[PDB]
């Protein structure tokens, strides 16, 4: 749900004339908002049109804290991966080309700039030409992964709980696994005299992206040949992958145990570019859940 505002026309030589448009659709009951910045460059000496397409927005974690009144067995559930995927769904003539952040990352804030040279070159490079932008966005404790499926006309990338430390105890994952203590991740204590609800360490000392919310920033460029259709479609898909993280007292001990997308959140958008009229339109949007 939401609106596209008019283009904005900036003529930048007599060669190159940059065209934006923005679209927002928004998922009140996920807590998931896509804000998309369709970037058209017409190039006279390029034999291809060309869009930069920044990805924006907010995915909520789906956090939800444990009862305090859970005495024996108690859980949580948290933000684990945060999912961007951008797909070229029709004619033949348009490709994904290039995108940002365009290999693996796991620095705590991830910066990049593209940049468009006369003539159709698109460079990347570490940080913050007829035209140019950056993604900007922090994810401490995670990291950045290019999907599998990226292919010619698809990108998409993921953002995943990596390296978590509890106090100075880790780092631990969704994987991790002590052969007594099970998962660790969130667990306050091995032998703590408390009920389980409240044997989990401080939200605050939990990543920012596990507990609260994800701000992506992405770049994908489709390229179009200049043959064909002057319009294409195209999904943009915003997820989350929950886990179950649980503890439980045995008697003896308190050991921790993580379900690996045990909840999923997914927001999916479609477009119809008009590459001859720089616009978009919306032509559905689409809330799917997962629950395991
Ligand atoms: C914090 N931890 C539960 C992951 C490691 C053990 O901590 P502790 O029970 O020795 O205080």
């Amino acid at each position: 749900e939401g609106k596209i505002t008019p283009v904005s026309v900036k003529k930048v030589d007599d060669k190159v004339t940059l065209y934006k448009t923005t679209a927002t659709a928004d998922s009140d009951k996920f807590k998931i908002s896509q804000i998309l910045t369709f970037n058209f460059i017409k190039d006279k000496s390029y034999d291809k049109d060309t869009l930069v397409l920044k990805a924006t927005g907010n995915i909520n974690s789906g956090f939800v804290k444990p009862n305090p009144n859970d005495y024996d067995f108690s859980k949580l559930y948290w933000g684990a991966k945060y999912n961007v995927s951008i797909s070229s769904q029709s004619n033949d003539s348009v490709n994904v080309v290039d995108y940002a952040p365009k290999n693996q990352n796991e620095e705590f804030q991830v910066q990049n700039t593209l940049g468009y040279t006369f003539g159709g070159d698109i460079s990347i490079s570490n940080g913050l030409t007829a035209f140019s932008e950056t993604i900007n966005y922090k994810q401490e404790s995670y990291r950045t992964t290019l999907s599998r499926n990226t292919n010619y006309k698809n990108v998409g990338w993921g953002v995943e709980a990596h390296k978590i430390m509890n106090n100075g105890w880790g780092p631990y994952g969704r994987d991790s696994f002590h052969p007594t203590y099970g998962n660790e991740l969130f667990l306050a204590g091995r032998q703590s005299s408390a009920y389980a609800g409240q044997n989990f360490i401080a939200q605050h000392q939990m990543p920012l992206l596990s507990r609260s919310n994800f701000n992506p920033e992405f770049l994908s460029v489709l390229s179009h040949r200049q043959d064909g259709a002057k319009k294409s479609k195209i999904t943009v898909t915003y997820q989350r992958e929950m886990d179950l993280y649980q503890i439980r007292w045995n008697g003896f001990y308190w050991a921790g145990a993580n379900y690996k997308n045990f909840k999923t959140r997914t927001f999916k958008s479609t477009y119809e570019i008009d590459w001859e009229n720089h616009k978009v339109k919306l032509l559905d949007t689409k809330e799917t859940e997962n629950n395991k």
